């Protein structure tokens, strides 16, 4: 068979990326709830470091739960911050990670792949230990890396507007 | 005499004009219906909407700031059109953005990444009325740039700030 | 109902298809010629470089295996034309390649780089004629899907094997 | 300023990587001229680590000098042999970089930039230390990596056609 290199990437590997999130948020809601602070902060890190895109510069994250004056995390910090508090430079920050989360649900609405990058906007349901159900509108943008892995370099989250 | 060059990448200067024309777009189907009405309003957004945004190529990946939990995800021209000036039984909630006396759009980035035929931004956006009353949004943009090489949204993700 | 899908990135099977697309083109002219005589070949090589090649989006990267030392590079339609069936005085050096009645073409792939929009193939091309004579060239070929889904030669460079 | 990524290549960066590839020719055939085969095979491999793209799998290079068997060099061991020989794997290899290039000048018909990547094709005339001139038809393709460095993905060189 002819020896291929492909950059672009297909559908199931966003489907996969989109899950990938999900298992990553709740690996770190349950390693909290088990082993405490410092176990979730070391996982969290070793998360971003690889399911984000931080290494290239700036990653476009607004966080759905991000107060108004600290609303996009670009830095491995701001990240990291968002999800497992603990950053006196984040002092709005509890942890969005830190909701004991069990369930992710990713609702795509529809997803554009340019070749390299992949975009997927629709609704993601993320479900507690109790089944409080918290519902989001959510853009993911993912970049295929040298090594062939999908790396988030954009993720807009947003509560569904009420009025 | 200079190489032919055909040239797909997006500019940084390409990505801040793209965005402004957005703006200028916004304000003037707003200015042209406070002055001339609904049926000019509508036929300046349904050209805005087929000139910034790339409906022709498939869904566009739009959740629009104030567009209600039925119908968050205008993936169609009428959908986007609705958003922005109503008039469509289709989008019964749908009153019409772009008619609220805007006159100001300012950009505040955060960030930018070309991926080379595509970039995308994240930051602020502040729309102000006739009246001088701003509304913040988060937005992130994604433009193609076109086998003509023009700038096209194919992401569109506003949201008013998260407020505890 | 499924996810509503744009995929502008190119498969494997795309480009098989594609190189497949151009062989059957070129014996395609060259039977033409063989059975209806020069005008024919000439209108059907016109419709063929109008849709296998990119010269719509500016210059297409065409060396042909046999262009002439000053006329090397074909970044015109008028130029990729005039090599296949000649006839333009413009071109004086060109009999027209495609009228050697070629019958068979086969691909012999080295490597595919697919790098999203875009896929280049690297190795073997054979064309055999209608009396057996196999001309083996060393082929690169770049495609570009355009803004139809339709994959388009923006870069073509063939050449004859080196003979110490 | 605000913080951003460019993964588009530029018009003075593909020129800039023609050149780099040009300087990178003469320095390995200067080498061996002035330290012998051990010093230019040592400098050859860091020059195709740095300015070709096998770390990604296969590079489409087919050689301006290479033999009908070993036509396509898709491995490292076959660049490195097609510029230097001394590998009884590419017996037909005396090594193309160690006829004493001095002067590389690139002559572009045309420019293609789709985004991550770029082509060029054109004329490269490669002098020696006498001012015997090859000329050869020339077709490069760049993509930009991770780390926002321009590498050969593919590199087509023939002498021109004669007859």
């Amino acid at each position: 068979k002819t020896p291929i290199v492909n950059r672009a990437i297909t559908e199931s590997e966003v489907l996969a990326a989109q899950k990938a999130w999900g298992e990553a948020l709740v690996a770190i809601s349950t390693t909290y709830d088990a082993k405490g602070k410092a176990s979730a902060k070391a996982l969290a890190e070793k998360v971003i470091d690889d399911a984000y895109g931080y290494q290239f510069g700036p990653v476009l994250f607004k966080p759905t739960l991000a107060i108004s004056p600290r609303t996009f995390r670009t830095t491995r910090a701001g990240a990291l911050a968002y999800f497992v508090g603990d950053d006196k430079a984040f002092p709005e920050d509890k942890g969005f990670a830190l909701s004991s989360w069990r369930k992710v649900e990713i609702k795509n609405a529809a997803i554009f792949i340019t070749g390299n990058t992949a975009t997927t906007m629709g609704n993601v349901i993320i479900t507690d230990k109790q089944g409080k159900a918290t519902t989001v509108d959510k853009t993911w943008q993912f970049l295929k890396d040298d090594h062939g892995k999908l790396r988030i370099i954009t993720h807009h989250s947003s509560l569904p507007y009420e009025q």
